[PDB]
């Protein structure tokens, strides 16, 4: 409970490291994630410390009592992290080693503009309660920086884990102490999205395109409208895992293009039937033969252009 | 814990400002929203203060102990805000500067009568626990009024942030102290709603309108009824993000008009087939040619009238 | 903490009033509702009071300390109400005025037998912890009875607010103290339910009824079965806001009648086709012409009878 | 806080009774239920009691302080029950009467093998913290056993309420004290399930069976496959209230039988068309006439056998 | 509160056992599970113990006060377990026996690659707060190891319950104490999944395969596309209980194969109609007769290969 000793007149640089233990519940649509980890705090001090004179009499005279505990808080947590003290340790320089285990919810924005093939970057910020009898500074230990015990996140490939200090810039003077930025880069495992979402949609569209080899108006109308119904049903099927998104997405563009193709093919069928009724068979045949080679080429080209737009 | 000093006999005007840090979870259908922010309290006092005689001996003799803390509460919160003290500061006039970080849920009504192109106004009210040894008054600092650190809300354009005092009017005398009103104006980003909701519905309706170029009764019946089924399915698809609304809405009117158009087109098809069977071909042809130009014009006109009704 | 003074040997009649501030979250299917309100407690006493001798020396010698606080509890709350003391006041008769703000969940049964045009009655019960050194009695102040600050509940018309005392009848002697009954009458705003639920169902049924003007068996079968499919889809669409109900409802009866009508019209179509095949054209024609005028009249009559059954 | 007096060397038999006040939220699929009730504890004692010598001087010298409170806990509650002390009372034999109000969640397994016509049996178990200075025994008072104040549970008929003591059999010696078993028998009100679930399914199946009076292959195929689609849609409609069940159910069997009937009728239609094409009209006609009387009889017989299997 | 006595200089081996009482709420898609159980802690000690000299004077001098309580924590729990002390007991060697009841949520990963016929293995880890005045060691009692009181988990067959110690390997020295691993093996009861999911899908596919016995293009197109729609609807019906899975699954493969078969059968129907129109009847007939025997054989073979891939 004693104040930090200002004998050097130099800011108390504090070195800290967060050690991940288990990361689950990446609720995409909600933009949060559960985190269980080990928070390692270890500060340096000179006065009210002890030089090596105890030696074997007292190899490490540990203090159970809470002394000079640097009050650090997350800035992106609705509710303060869980507290569970594990162990304490002192160095022959008087520097205390503290360990704790906690469970938190962190609010980090997610960007789904390339939903199936996207890479996120989860953020955690650290702030320190700055004292008046001395100046405090947060630093990150390069070792102890953070590791995951070879944990795995379901459907994500963890890529790095990096700490970096940065000014608060919170427009408050006593709130200008530099904050810690814990960056966790992840990449989605996209393989199963192909056979689970992409291929059946193309299958339904290809099934509807068969009407360009048929002359029967009734059969063509049934094909195209029933395939539109199947498309809408399949969209209802796959929206359950798609997060709620008020901006343009790769997959949303693809869906819009598919609706537009359905409209254009109903138009083609109607024009062919009208021309046949008004007795222009050569013209009907030419339009349908043209459509045969024209629909898939234009679908391919539009997809290439969409992909070069969304993926650089 | 001491009482405010009544040496001026003049109400203790208290100046306060809420600083936004992160606003998320605008649950539309629920009419609440999560808020994380910094609450800055700073009152003035004359007695039990200190004039500048300490000077360099004590540039700012800060009081860790809680003195003259004005108990302020939100009036529109189910549960009291989180408490996390950050820092304290004193002025050479004895005026204390207090900062805190909190996380709250605020109950604000939302009006979705122009759902895709609407603008909301989130409200936060402040009340003060009024003491008996002195009179207290809440004021808002024009500076420190509130800022968002350039935060962004997903799918919303933040427009202003304004504080304004107003009488409680809570029909209770000791509850007549003027309250603070924090107004946050937002505007929805409507672009993606167009290709996500509006266009495919029109596409299905236009697809159903093709039956006015066909004579086959069976094909016409399949077209119109299958397109009605597709409309109902698409409504099931898009209701998931539409909030539960017990009043008339722009989009609800549009949906009702589309159901009515489907009914009228089944009627047209039936009348054409009946006239053809009863051998009035000229009349059948005239009705269908009329319908060709009559359905889209009436749809356009009704939409113009609906929009001039809902948007002034 | 002192016991009530038994100097009159007469029960301590306590007068109380609940003042509504904000009522939201009327979760119909769950039969609860959030309530934020002001609870005003004010008891009378003679001993350990003070007559008007202080006068201007002490116009109102208020007691911050908690004295003779009547412990009152709700009986229909899963978890005790929130506590937030606001202010205290004393009368020159020694009678204390207490105010508080709270947030509660109240369990009240809802009766949806006339779902679109129903009127509910939310209930709140008050009980008092009865002491042994004196007798306590709960009364309600006619003024201060309760008001809503002109609050509005979304989709409901608030009608009255009435307090009434009634015996507990809880089969326990020390639990026989009369309880307070706070009754809040509300009426649903039914207008938007018409164009949102009722009309499209009738539209689909009328669309299916067109088969009585057609001779083609294939077209008739498509009409009637596709309209049945559309009915089921629309039911899936509108069940999302309908509360889970294990008893007969007006709307449930209507839905059952519509299923039955669909069955009877498939039967009519089949009988007409069978008679035509077996070469009884006059009889087929007579049955279909009869059905033309017979289906809507019987629908109208059944609806009148259903409504006189459910609405007196 | 004093220990029970061992003057008789005989176990302290404790008599208790739970009085129901409000039972709601029977979440079927979750196998829990909310309970609000009054718990009445009343133990007997001889030493540190008082014989009738006070008389009118002290008709009942009540102890506000907590003395000899038997610590009883539920064994089937995730979280301990709510605590709200109401009143206390002493008998001229020194036996204390205690009352409390609580709100709990009880984990009781539900058996849905006869879902529409099933009867459940909710269970509540009581355990007592057994002391070392004396032996304690839990008994149930036949009067005070428990009543419901004529409460009603929505969609359930409450049948009895019975207490019964039974050995723990928890394989722990200090955990061998006999436990109390509170049994609440309920029966479902099945009437509305008939017109809400059962009849429309039969209506769709009967509608599909009409194809045995038609010769047109196209119309027969449309009838049967569209009715299959309607069946699947109606199943989606009614699964919302059906609890998640990993075992065989009466209704699940019925649904499986209906799918099988649909398969067999597509087979019948295909065989009739094949025989007609291969020019065996007598045989086609004989098969279809046979199917006419064979499908409903076999449906009836299978239903009788299913019901005698599931309902003894 | 006293420190463990270091008179042997030998680590304090502590023996513990978890006794299951009720296991429910195996939320598959969430990878957690509720657990209610009895935790039995019993350590050995020599100093500050008592040899058998009390005898009948004090058969077991029990200590109500908390002495030498080994602080043990779960490592895979978001929030610490519930605490409810039941009883305490001492041995004539001074070894204390402790019992407690708790309610926890345990985070264990689930592997659904063989979803209908899979076997899980729920894990619980134990850690011990290691003290500085002595060395502590966690051991598991072979008896008292854990039992379930013949509890049953709905839809799962409990198979074993085994304890095993293992090094932490948490990369922290003071965190290197060996941890306990409680392994609970379960197997799913798959019977009802057959008639509930597997058979109706095959029924719809077999229904679509009938088009290889028909020549009518319109009827064939209706069969195949309506059966595709029914497949999508049935998938919507059965996804509600299937957990969200970002990897390949047996059932997901089966669904993909069924979509592919639907595509190939639309292709077959189109090619037959094209050849008939272009007047190659022998070739059309040969292709359709080939398809008759070729579709089911290839379905069978692909299923065998899929099953030998997913089940060794
Ligand atoms: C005789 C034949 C008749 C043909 C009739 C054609 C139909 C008429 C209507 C056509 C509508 C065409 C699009 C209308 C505007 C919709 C905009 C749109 O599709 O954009 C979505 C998307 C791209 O979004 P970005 O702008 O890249 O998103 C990032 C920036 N926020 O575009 C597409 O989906 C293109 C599809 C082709
Ligand atoms: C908007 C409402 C859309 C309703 C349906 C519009 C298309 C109906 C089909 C028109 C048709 O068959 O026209 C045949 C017609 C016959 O020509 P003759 O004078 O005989 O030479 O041919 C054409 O017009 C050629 C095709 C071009 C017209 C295509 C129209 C597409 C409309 C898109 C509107 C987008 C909004
Ligand atoms: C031979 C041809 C036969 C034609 C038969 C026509 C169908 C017969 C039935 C027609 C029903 C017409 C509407 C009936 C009442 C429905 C009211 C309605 O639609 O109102 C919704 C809405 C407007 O609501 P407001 O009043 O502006 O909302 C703000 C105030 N609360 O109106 C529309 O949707 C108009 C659509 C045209
Ligand atoms: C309500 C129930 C609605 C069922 C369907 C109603 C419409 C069926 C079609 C009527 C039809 O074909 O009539 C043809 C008939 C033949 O006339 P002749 O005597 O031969 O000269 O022509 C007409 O009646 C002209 C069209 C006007 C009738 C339209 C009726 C619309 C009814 C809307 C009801 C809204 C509620
Ligand atoms: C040749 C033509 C063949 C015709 C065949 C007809 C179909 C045969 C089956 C008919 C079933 C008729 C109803 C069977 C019992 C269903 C009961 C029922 O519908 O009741 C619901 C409801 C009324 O409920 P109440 O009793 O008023 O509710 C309050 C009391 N709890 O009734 C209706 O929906 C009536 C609809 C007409
Ligand atoms: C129950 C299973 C229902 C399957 C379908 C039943 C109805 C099929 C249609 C019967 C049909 O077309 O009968 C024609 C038949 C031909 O008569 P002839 O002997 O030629 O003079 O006419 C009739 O039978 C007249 C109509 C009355 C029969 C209606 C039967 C309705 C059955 C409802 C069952 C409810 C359960
Ligand atoms: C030429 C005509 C071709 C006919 C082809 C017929 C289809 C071939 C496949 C038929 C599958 C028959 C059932 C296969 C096994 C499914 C088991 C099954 O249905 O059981 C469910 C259920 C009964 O479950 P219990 O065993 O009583 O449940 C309590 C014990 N746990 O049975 C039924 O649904 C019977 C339906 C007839
Ligand atoms: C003239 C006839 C025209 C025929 C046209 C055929 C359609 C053309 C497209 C065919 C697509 C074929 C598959 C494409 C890649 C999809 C991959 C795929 O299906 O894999 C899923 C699955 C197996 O996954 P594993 O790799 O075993 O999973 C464990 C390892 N993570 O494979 C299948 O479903 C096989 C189905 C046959
Ligand atoms: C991709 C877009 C798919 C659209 C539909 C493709 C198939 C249409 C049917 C083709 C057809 O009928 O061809 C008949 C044609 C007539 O031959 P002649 O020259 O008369 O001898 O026969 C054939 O081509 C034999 C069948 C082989 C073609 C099958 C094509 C399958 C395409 C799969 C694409 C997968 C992506």
């Amino acid at each position: 409970v004693s104040p930090p000793p200002p004998i050097a007149d130099e800011p108390l640089t504090v070195n800290t490291g967060i050690y991940l233990i288990e990361c689950y519940s990446l609720d995409d649509k909600a933009e949060t994630f559960k985190v269980n980890a080990f928070l390692s705090l270890s500060w340096k001090d000179r006065r009210l410390a002890f030089d090596p004179v105890r030696s074997g009499v007292r190899v490490k005279t540990y203090e159970p009592e809470a002394i000079w505990i640097p009050e650090i808080r997350f800035v992106n947590v609705e509710n303060a992290r869980d507290a569970d003290v594990v162990d304490i340790s002192v160095s022959p320089d008087g520097t205390v080693q503290y360990l704790e285990r906690f469970s938190a919810r962190v609010l980090s924005p997610l960007d789904f503009r390339r939903y199936p093939f996207d890479s996120q970057t989860l953020h955690i910020y650290l702030i320190v309660r700055s004292v008046d009898t001395r100046n405090i500074v947060l630093a990150v230990d390069l070792e102890k920086v953070g590791k995951n015990d070879d944990v795995f996140l379901t459907g994500w490939d963890i890529e790095s884990f990096t700490a970096v200090v940065k000014p608060a810039n919170f427009a408050l003077e006593d709130r200008l102490e530099s904050k810690l930025d814990y960056q966790l880069r992840i990449s989605r495992q996209y393989f199963s999205y192909i056979p689970n979402i992409i291929l059946p949609m193309l299958f339904i569209l290809f099934i509807s395109w068969t009407a360009f080899w048929s002359t029967s108006y009734e059969a063509n109308v049934t094909l195209v409208v029933s395939t539109l119904i199947a498309h809408i049903a399949f969209n209802i099927l796959v929206e359950t895992n798609l997060p709620k998104t008020p901006y343009m997405t790769y997959t949303g563009a693809i869906i819009f293009m598919i609706y537009l193709f359905y409209f254009v093919a109903v138009i083609e069928v109607t024009v062919q039937h009208y021309l046949k009724v008004e007795s222009q068979p050569a013209r009907a045949a030419s339009i349908t033969r043209a459509s045969r080679i024209a629909f898939p080429v234009v679908f391919l080209l539009a997809n290439i252009i969409l992909a070069f737009l969304f993926f650089g």
